[PDB]
Parts: structure tokens; C-alpha cells; sequence
């Protein structure tokens, strides 16, 4: 039960509802990344290095993620690696480790080490056919990575991403909504030649109903709202037409683009969530930031929810999603023999 | 010191600010009759079509000569009616009568037994002096003996706008009302009423221009009816911005204009946007005492920064219908005008 707090206004408000209290400095609009490795002490090896889709601030449990990294550079993903190499051996760890990190304007920050096998193994292991837990069970048990015969890091040849899956279907009455607490319940993993095509497979996979044609409804934050700008353009070359709210529409006309106009519920009717209930809607991205925007917005994730149209909580994920319309999950398939034989 | 109060909460308002009491004809055409009578027979003088509705001022109105849009039934049973108030208040020389048409039924707005200030107009347009021919009738001649007795229609049409004052009191809302205002008048001709209305428009000074961006702001009962305007204008090449409100509606009938901020809505607001010309057009209508008080600031801001403003839809389509015309293209002189009159 933790939360980011804005202001000082908001730390009563909070601080009240709620012991020493943790008070970190929330990196915002940060790049997470997750890195697994293995140290037996003479020797590092990197598992994998992960590029969650979603930003820092969104639980990496709950995070879509991607293997190998789709937009970060190898320069600062290089830094990430001295850096868990440098930490594995001041903590002398032996046999697995997890590192999370926050990107930010060009800068490495370290969120938490796991000095212990992290939930991330399977997917990295799948994704680049080294078996992470039984190379580092017999470094535990003696064997050196250099007496495996594995200390080489691996890169594959395809993209491999992966999506989670969460339970708010079966609590209506919780806002379905990401945050720094994980809730989701699996995952799933999508595989293909571009980022694109692994991100299809990963967003079918996990249940998604989302569609490549219709109307999309734009509601985003303050944060986001310039940015969301480029967003409904890809959404619209794509042959979506757009809907809006209020402040989302005004960002939008003064860029160029016109989006129709849709009354939240204070404000009149049909308002969004009557359009939701009626079908109108086949993709929602709609961001919040602040306990109250947030207590305020509900209704329309609960309601995209209910009604079953796909909806994106985050930017980062609306143009994960807006890509992957440019991608076929259905093309093709590959198996994991396949994958694994491609691996140089 | 006229006012339309639109309910119950609404009068005590006025009361304490503050008998006649009217009802108001809502959505209602205003038209303005000038006539001769010398005992013996009526004559009409011209029948003139406001274009702006009943509650703005006769005063303060364009109008055309001949009716842009009244019906000759219509018509006619406005002439049968004023040949009645002719006789009966036994009217010998000129009279004015002004109705307002309201669901295809003619009513009485009032009765001016004397010249009214439509008169000069009436005699333009129509080649006939109204005032040289009642002063006779006053004299003695009657309308018969001055060979003086049939109505007469132009071929072409003439149409009359006003110039208001607000320019010389900043801190004044420019809109109009139920009170007169305006100090002057010009006249247009044309071949069409579009053509008229647009050279009574130039006449006036107007700074309406044929391209650019429109701003529209309408009431409630507007807003049906504003769907058709922004068709217009995005027609005649006119990009659109639009409040909330106004958005919404275009919006549902497929047509998405860039929304604006009203100035408690954020930045940049209306007024930022006039201020910065971002429009060539407005058009921002409004009801209720309170509406009219927060939507000030469009009107004021529009006129201080030289802006064309319609303040009533029905000005609005007339202004729509003047882009299609050039009030440049063709000249007449009054003696050619009458020289065509049968
Ligand atoms: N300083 C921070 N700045 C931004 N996001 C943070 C920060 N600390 C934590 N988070 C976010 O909250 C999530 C949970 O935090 P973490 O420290 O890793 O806790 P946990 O032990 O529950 O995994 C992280 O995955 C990350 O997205
Ligand atoms: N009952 C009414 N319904 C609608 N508009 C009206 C009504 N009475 C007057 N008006 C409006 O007010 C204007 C002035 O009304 P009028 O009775 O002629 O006053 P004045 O003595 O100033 O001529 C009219 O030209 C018309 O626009
Ligand atoms: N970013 C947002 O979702 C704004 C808040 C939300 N639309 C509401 O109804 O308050
Ligand atoms: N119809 C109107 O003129 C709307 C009112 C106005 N825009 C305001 O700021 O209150
Ligand atoms: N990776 C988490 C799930 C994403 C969900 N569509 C949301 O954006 O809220
Ligand atoms: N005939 C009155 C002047 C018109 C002015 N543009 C308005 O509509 O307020
Ligand atoms: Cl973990
Ligand atoms: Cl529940
Ligand atoms: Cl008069
Ligand atoms: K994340
Ligand atoms: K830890
Ligand atoms: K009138
Ligand atoms: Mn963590
Ligand atoms: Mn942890
Ligand atoms: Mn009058
Ligand atoms: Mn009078």
C-alpha cells in the first residue's frame, strides 16, 4: 500500500488516511529496467536485460516488457551492465540476482537489487535459451559459469516480449488500473521479427480485444498531453476516427487535429460513459496522475473493462499498442526449437 | 428600459434592479410595414423583412425590401391587416406597423400613426416619396388624384443595416436588444438578397472578411440550427473553433471544430485568440441575464480588436450568403434603379 504523492497537500491527505514512513524521490517519466544475472563470484554473466514498456511507476510485475530492448541505447543498456556487474560482486552474490533500474534524461538510477532468482527468469530463459535457474543451481552447488562452459551474454536474433494478465475481471468494484503495486496473476509471451510483431502476439495472448479499426477515445493527463499528439496521428493514419475530452481535445486542435468532442459525466449527455456502454468505443488510452484525478476518472476504466474494449492506461503502452497495429500475429509462427536454433 | 425576462427567478431580478408586461415572441420574424392612408384607400409603402428577430430592435436591425423569406400569403395577410388599422384609427397621411410572424401566424407588435424612420429607405428602394406624398394627402390631394395607387416591388433587392455606437463606450456590451442603439443606417442593392446584404454590409463598415477562421458560440436554441451555419462557412473555405458546448453539438452531427477554451476554462482562452487574430468571423449568441454577463468578454473583445460579429443566427446565415456575392462586382445608379421600376 504505497503511493506517489504530488505535493505537500496531498502527503496530509494521504499521511492522515494511512510506523517509520519510507520518503523516496519518484523518478517520473522514467525508462524501468529489469536485468537478470548470474555471478559466481570470478564472473558476471548477464541473463537478460529487459525494457518494460510501461514507466517506471507502473509495478515491473505488472509491466509488458521487452527482450531485447526497443528503444534504449547500447551505450546507457552498457552502463546498466557495469553496474550489475559491479554491485554482484560487493554483494557477493552467488548464483542469481535481479537488478531494476529507472532511466532518466540519459542517467542510470537504481531502484532495488533481488539478490535471488526473479520472477523474470522463465521469460528470459525462453527467450534466449539459456536455463537460467539450473545454470546458477550449479554455480550455488559449486560448479564456476567459466566450468559450464556459459559466460557469454546472448542476444537474440528475434523480438521477445512480455505481457501480463490481471485479475480486475473478477473484482468489479477495484479500478483497473496500473500503479507501484503489482496485481497481476500471469503472463505471456509474444515472439517475432520486429518489436511490433512480438508485441501483437504478447497483446493477443493476454486476452486483448483490441481491434484495427473504429473509434478510439483519447483521455490523458497533463504530462502526457503533448505527447498524445503524435499518438492520434498514428491513430488515425491507421483509419481510426477520434474522440475527446475537454483539455485532451484543446492539446489536440492546436496541433492540427480535431477529435470529436465527448462529455464526461458531470459535464452532460451522452457522455463518455454512455458511448462506452453503447459500443462505441473499440480502443480507450486513457492516463491519470494524482489520488483525486484518479478517484475522479474511474468510471471510464471500469467501464472499458465491463464492456470489453481494449484500453491503455499508459502512453507508453498506447504506442506499443499503436505499433503493433502495423503487425499480424496470425502471419506467423515459430517454435521454440526454431528459436533457440537461430541462436548464434 | 426594456428587458426580457425569462422566468419566475428571473422577474424579482429585474423587479428589485428595476408596468407593462408582454409575452415575448420567441423565434418570431419582425417586419415593419410603412403605408398611406387618405380616407379612401391604403397604400402600402414597402414591406420589410428584419433580418435579426423579434426582441432586437426594429431600429437596430438589417432589413429587406422586398422579404427575403415571408411568405406572399403571409404577406398578404399583413396587408389586409394594416388597410384595417388604416381606417379604423383613421390615419391620414403616413403610419408604420410592425408585426412579428411566429409559426406561420401574423401578430401585432404595434401601430405608429405618423412617419416612421424607415421612410427614406422605403422611398430609395421603392422610387416612390412617401413623405412628399402623404404631406399632400395631409394637404388635401388625395392618393387617387396624385395618380398614386398601386404598391410597388422592385426588381431588384434593397436591404438596410445599421452602424452602432459601442465603439465610442468600451465599457458598453455591444449586443442588441429590445432598445434602440444604432445612430445611422446604409442601403445595398442587388440583384439578389445575397448581393444586397452584402453591400449593406461592406456599407456599414463591417471587416468581415472571405476566408479564415470562425468562432462559434451559440445558445441552446441555437445550436440545431448552427449545424447548417458551420456547413456554410467550412463551404466557403472558413476553418471553425468552437466552445464546449457549441463543439459538442457540431460534433454530433459530424463536424469537428477545433474546441476553444472559455477564459474560465483554461489557456489560451477566447479572448487570447481574438486578442491574437486567430479569427475573421464571430458568431456568439445569448440568453439569460447571467449568460449575457459571462459571455461579455467575446463581444467586447471581438469589437475591440476589429472583428465581425453576428450577435443572431439569423444574421449569421445572411452574413453565410453575402460570401457568395461581390458587393464590388456591379454599381447602379438610383436613377438607373428606378428607371427599371413597371
Ligand atoms: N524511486 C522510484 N521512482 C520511480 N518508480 C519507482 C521508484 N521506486 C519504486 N518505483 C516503482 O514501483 C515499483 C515497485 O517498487 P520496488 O522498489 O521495486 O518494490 P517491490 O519490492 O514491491 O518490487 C517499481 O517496479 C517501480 O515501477
Ligand atoms: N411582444 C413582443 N415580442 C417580441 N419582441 C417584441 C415584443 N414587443 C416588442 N418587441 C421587440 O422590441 C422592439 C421594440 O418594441 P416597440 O413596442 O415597438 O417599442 P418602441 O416604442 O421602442 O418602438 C420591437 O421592434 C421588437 O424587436
Ligand atoms: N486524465 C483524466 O482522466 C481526467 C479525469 C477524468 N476524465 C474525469 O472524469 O475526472
Ligand atoms: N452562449 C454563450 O455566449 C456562452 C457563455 C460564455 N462563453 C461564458 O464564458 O460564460
Ligand atoms: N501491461 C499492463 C496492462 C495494460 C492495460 N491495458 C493498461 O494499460 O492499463
Ligand atoms: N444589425 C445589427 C448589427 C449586427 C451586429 N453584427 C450584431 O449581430 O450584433
Ligand atoms: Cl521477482
Ligand atoms: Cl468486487
Ligand atoms: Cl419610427
Ligand atoms: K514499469
Ligand atoms: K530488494
Ligand atoms: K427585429
Ligand atoms: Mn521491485
Ligand atoms: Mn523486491
Ligand atoms: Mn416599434
Ligand atoms: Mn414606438
Amino acid at each position: 500500500a504505497m503511493e506517489i504523492v504530488y505535493d505537500e497537500a496531498d502527503l496530509r491527505r494521504y499521511f492522515q488516511t494511512a510506523a517509520p514512513v519510507l520518503l523516496d524521490h519518484f523518478l517520473d517519466d522514467a525508462v524501468e529496467v529489469d536485468v537478470d544475472a548470474i555471478c559466481d563470484g570470478e564472473m558476471v554473466l548477464i541473463g537478460g536485460i529487459m525494457e518494460h514498456i510501461e514507466q517506471a511507476g507502473v509495478h515491473s510485475g505488472d509491466s509488458a516488457c521487452s527482450l531485447p530492448a526497443y528503444t534504449l541505447s547500447q551505450e546507457i543498456q552498457d552502463v546498466m551492465r557495469q553496474q550489475v556487474q559491479k554491485l554482484a560482486f560487493e554483494l557477493q552474490v552467488r548464483g542469481l540476482m535481479n537488478v531494476q533500474f529507472a532511466v532518466k534524461n540519459n542517467e542510470v538510477y537504481l531502484i532495488e537489487v533481488n539478490p535471488r532468482a526473479a520472477r523474470t527468469v522463465p521469460f528470459v530463459s525462453k527467450a534466449t535459451g539459456v536455463p537460467l535457474a539450473k545454470v546458477a543451481a550449479r554455480v550455488m552447488a559449486g560448479k564456476s559459469l567459466a566450468e559450464q562452459g556459459v559466460t557469454k551474454e546472448v542476444i537474440p536474433p528475434y523480438y521477445s516480449v512480455k505481457e501480463v494478465v490481471l485479475p480486475f475481471n473478477k473484482f468489479p468494484g477495484v479500478d483497473p488500473l496500473l500503479g507501484p503495486e503489482m496485481r497481476s496473476t500471469g503472463e505471456v509471451m509474444g515472439v517475432g521479427r520486429t518489436f511490433a510483431e512480438a508485441f501483437a502476439k504478447a497483446q493477443l495472448g493476454s486476452n486483448s480485444t483490441m481491434k484495427k479499426h473504429g473509434r478510439a477515445l483519447l483521455s490523458v493527463r497533463e504530462g502526457d498531453k503533448e505527447r498524445v499528439v503524435d499518438l492520434a496521428a498514428k491513430l488515425l493514419k491507421q483509419g481510426f476516427e477520434l474522440d475527446a475530452t475537454h483539455g485532451t481535445a484543446i492539446v489536440l486542435g492546436e496541433a492540427g487535429i480535431n477529435p470529436r468532442l465527448v462529455n464526461k459525466v458531470h459535464e452532460g449527455r451522452p457522455h463518455i460513459q454512455d458511448r462506452i456502454k453503447n459500443g462505441e468505443y473499440t480502443y480507450i488510452i486513457n492516463t491519470t496522475s494524482g489520488r483525486r484525478a484518479i478517484e475522479d476518472s474511474r468510471v471510464i476504466r471500469r467501464s472499458a473493462l465491463q464492456y470489453k474494449v481494449h484500453y491503455d492506461t499508459t502512453l507508453n503502452g498506447g504506442f506499443a499498442t499503436a505499433m503493433a497495429l502495423n503487425a499480424d500475429a496470425t502471419e506467423k509462427v515459430i517454435s521454440v526449437q526454431e528459436m533457440h536454433a537461430q541462436i548464434k
